[PDB]
Order: C-alpha cells, then sequence, then structure tokens
C-alpha cells in the first residue's frame, strides 16, 4: 500500500542506466541495483578475489595497488561508449596523501568482468608529473573521483580530482576511453591548495543548455561538513560560474594553507547540507554530511535525479544511497525534493493545498558540521508569509513557487511528496535563491 524502500551501501554512487536497469558502482568495487531506484539489491561490497565484477582483482590491477600503496579502491566511475562496451575509471589512493593512480578497465556486460587496459594518470610523486612539471600537490590533482561523460556533441570528457591541486577536466577517445594524447593533468576547473572540494559530476541539461558541475565541499565524515554544491557553464570545460557569476576557476583555499574551508564557502550554490526535520514532539527525517553525488536525466519522463551517499543523526559513520529529484528553477538552477524520491512528480498544486504552517530547513552557506534545524513559517492566503520569519509567497502557473525571504527572492517548486518517517503525505516546497541558498518547507 504505501512506498516499500530497500537500503544499500554504495560509498561515492555513480549511477548507470543500462538495458532497463539502474546500478551505482561506488569505492571499495561496491554496486548495487534497482528498477525503481527506491528498492536497491547489494550486489557487491569489498575489495577482495571474489569481488565478480574485476576475477582476481589483486593482479588484475596490481600496478594501481602498488602505486597507491592499498588495498582498495576509491570512487568507480562506469560509463557506456559507442561500442556498447561498458568502461569503468577505477582510481586507489594510499589516504595520507595524494599517491595515486587512475585506470580504465572495460567489460561486455555490466556487472562484468572488467579487465584492465591500464593505468593513464598517477599522482603524488616525486618528480616530474603528468603535465612535464615536478609533481606540486598544490596545484597538481590528486587523480580520484573520475565522473566520464559526453557532451551534447558526442564528444567524450572525465572530470575528476579531489583536494590538492583541484578539479580538473580531460578531453576523451571514444574509441578507447582513454585522454586524448598531451594534456597533462587537463583544464583546471577550479580547486588548488588543499581546498576541501571533490566528487566532481557533470549533467547537461538540453532544456537550459547548462552543463551542470556537481561538488562536494567539506569532508565527508560526520563532523566534515560534507555538502552537495553546483556551478553551471555554457561548454563542458568550462568556464564555470555560480548562481552570483563569480568564476569558479579563482574558487580555492589560501596559499600556504590546508583545508582552507572559509575561503572556498561564499562560492557555489549549495543544494543541501546537514539537516533535520525532527523536533522535540515530531519525528523526522536528517541527513548528516550528503555528498559525492552523481545525476541522471530521464529521457522518457525528463525528470532528473541526484544520487548521492549520506549519514544519519545519531548512526556515527554509517552511510546509505539516497535519490532525491530535481527541479528546475525559473533562473536555470537545480533544487532538491525536500524528501528522498518514492514515485512523485510534478502535479498541479493548488493554493487550498499551500496555506498553513511549515518547518523550514535553511541550508545556508557555509561548510558545518552542525545540524540545520527547522524554523516555523505560515503561508497565509492574502500570500504572505508570516512566523520567524516574513515576506510573500505565490504559486506561478501549475506549481512554480516565487518566495521571499528576509527580502531576498527565492524560486523553486511546490511539491506533494511522502515522509517516509512520518509515513504521511506531505506538501512542500524546495526554493533557491540568487546567492546559490536552497530553503525547503514541509507541511
Ligand atoms: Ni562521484
Amino acid at each position: 500500500q504505501k512506498p516499500i524502500f530497500k537500503e544499500v551501501s554504495v560509498h561515492d554512487p555513480s549511477i548507470i542506466e543500462t538495458n532497463g536497469t539502474f546500478y551505482v558502482f561506488g569505492s571499495h568495487l561496491a554496486s548495487a541495483k534497482s528498477n525503481d531506484l527506491m528498492q536497491w539489491q547489494q550486489l557487491t561490497t569489498s575489495v577482495s578475489n571474489d569481488n565478480p565484477l574485476i576475477p582476481n582483482v589483486y593482479e588484475e590491477l596490481k600496478e594501481t595497488f602498488e602505486w597507491a600503496q592499498s588495498d582498495t579502491l576509491w570512487a568507480a566511475d562506469v560509463t557506456q561508449l559507442a561500442d556498447g562496451k561498458y568502461y569503468m575509471y577505477y582510481n586507489a589512493c594510499r589516504g595520507d596523501s595524494p599517491r595515486s593512480a587512475m585506470g580504465v578497465a572495460v567489460a561486455d556486460n555490466i556487472e562484468g568482468p572488467y579487465k584492465n587496459k591500464g593505468i593513464f594518470l598517477k599522482s603524488g610523486m616525486e618528480g616530474t608529473s603528468s603535465d612535464g612539471t615536478p609533481y606540486d600537490a598544490t596545484k597538481h590533482p590528486n587523480v580520484v573521483d573520475p565522473h566520464t561523460f559526453f557532451d551534447k556533441d558526442g564528444k567524450l570528457w572525465m572530470v575528476y580530482g579531489s583536494y590538492s591541486g583541484g578539479i580538473f577536466i580531460l578531453e576523451m577517445n571514444p574509441k578507447t576511453g582513454f585522454p586524448l594524447p598531451g594534456q597533462g593533468y587537463g583544464k583546471k576547473l577550479l580547486g588548488g591548495n588543499h581546498s576541501r572540494i571533490e566528487g566532481p559530476y557533470v549533467l547537461y541539461n538540453p532544456d537550459t543548455q547548462y552543463y551542470y558541475l556537481y561538488l562536494s565541499y567539506g569532508g565527508l565524515d560526520a563532523t566534515g561538513g560534507y555538502n552537495i554544491r553546483v556551478a553551471r557553464s555554457k561548454k563542458p570545460d568550462g568556464p564555470y560560474y555560480d548562481a552570483e557569476g563569480n568564476p569558479m576557476l579563482d574558487v580555492r583555499g589560501k596559499g600556504g594553507t590546508f583545508f582552507d574551508d572559509r575561503s572556498i564557502e561564499p562560492y557555489g550554490v549549495k543544494l543541501m547540507g546537514s539537516y533535520t526535520f525532527e523536533t522535540e514532539n515530531e519525528k523526522g527525517t536528517g541527513y548528516v554530511s550528503p555528498g559525492q553525488n552523481s545525476a541522471y536525466y530521464d529521457e522518457k519522463t525528463g525528470r532528473s535525479y541526484l544520487i548521492f551517499h549520506t549519514r544519519f543523526p545519531g548512526r556515527g559513520e554509517e552511510h546509505e544511497v539516497r535519490v532525491h529529484q530535481l527541479f528546475m528553477n525559473k533562473d536555470g538552477w537545480p533544487v532538491a525534493a525536500p524528501y528522498r524520491y518514492a514515485g512523485e512528480t510534478l502535479k498541479e498544486v493548488k493554493q487550498k493545498d499551500i496555506t498553513g504552517t511549515y518547518k523550514l530547513i535553511q541550508h545556508g552557506k557555509d561548510i558545518s558540521a552542525d545540524i540545520k534545524q527547522t524554523i516555523n513559517i505560515q503561508l497565509n492566503k492574502n500570500h504572505t508569509i508570516s512566523g520567524e520569519m516574513t515576506g510573500t509567497w505565490r504559486k506561478t502557473g501549475k506549481n512554480t513557487a516565487d518566495i521571499t525571504l528576509a527580502g531576498k527572492k527565492y524560486n523553486g517548486v511546490f511539491l506533494r511528496q511522502w515522509d517516509s518517517v512520518r509515513e504521511k503525505n506531505v506538501m512542500t516546497f524546495s526554493v533557491l535563491n540568487t546567492s546559490g541558498e536552497a530553503v525547503w518547507g514541509s507541511k
């Protein structure tokens, strides 16, 4: 009778659809699949010689494990190329330094076996780096966190990076899956000086004609302040800007510093960070450190989805995959549904369904381990917001939410959803201002 969720643990999930099935590939050579994005089936969980994705993995990827001095793999991407085969961009990292290698493996079938084609990037060397100059982690990337994608003109690209020298994009050979020659680490999009920015992902939206670069700010752990951000560009390889028109290219921590959160915070649209709808007298959903996302555009239905992992209030470091639907606002920026996907769609909303009291989450613009708390507001029939904040609300057309709060104009959507914690239907809104600040309302 009610939505059924079956949970899986896939860190850094990278979504791929093939033959009517969705798969996510993550770190530690973990993977899961689903037909409906709600009920997931765990397929693999860890690197070992009995992992079916890569038979005898420690021999198959011997060189990568040797360079990285690790027994595991970090965030994988799988992408199907024109030859119909599946290309896995694998990587490993020592973890205490950007000592890493990235390579590609290929499989006839989605669930493997994947066979190594070779390493094509390294970082953390003492001498000459991939761009011809000696390796410097303040300006050169850690060669991890790949996501490979086609642009609107059939060109193949790979964006990648975590911390260290920043986020880079490489143009790739559509026939071999390897980078085209003579690019070094490729073209820098942002980052440097050990900025807490990783997990880059690009999704082209045909309806707005923008490429959207999703990013994770902060650290992935429960005290890390992980949050999902986004910027956009006319071209796949930049330049990228945020909602205020800040160029992302200059976003980085100060020279001579490590993990300068204060310098990067003001840049990029912040879609989601730690939050809870729960109060002393009411249960509610809540995430700690949501991040490392991929995204999927469904060509049949036209809907978009954010796929990520998250931790949870009170549950330490345990993580699960979550899916939230994305909607494009008037300004051409996405907003996330406040609740995980349960088959909802943008339907007609009537003003009679909107008026009432809402719990309000303001995700803000910071990198903070502080779990955002709700405040109460009222959306009144006279098209005014009153309560712990004030302004005006109006429904544009079918379900577009034009809301003003604290003298700032927000745009997004009204959306009826399922609350899987309270197990009730809720009216929600999800909106975003020109400063890239996101607000969630739940009634
Ligand atoms: Ni990723």
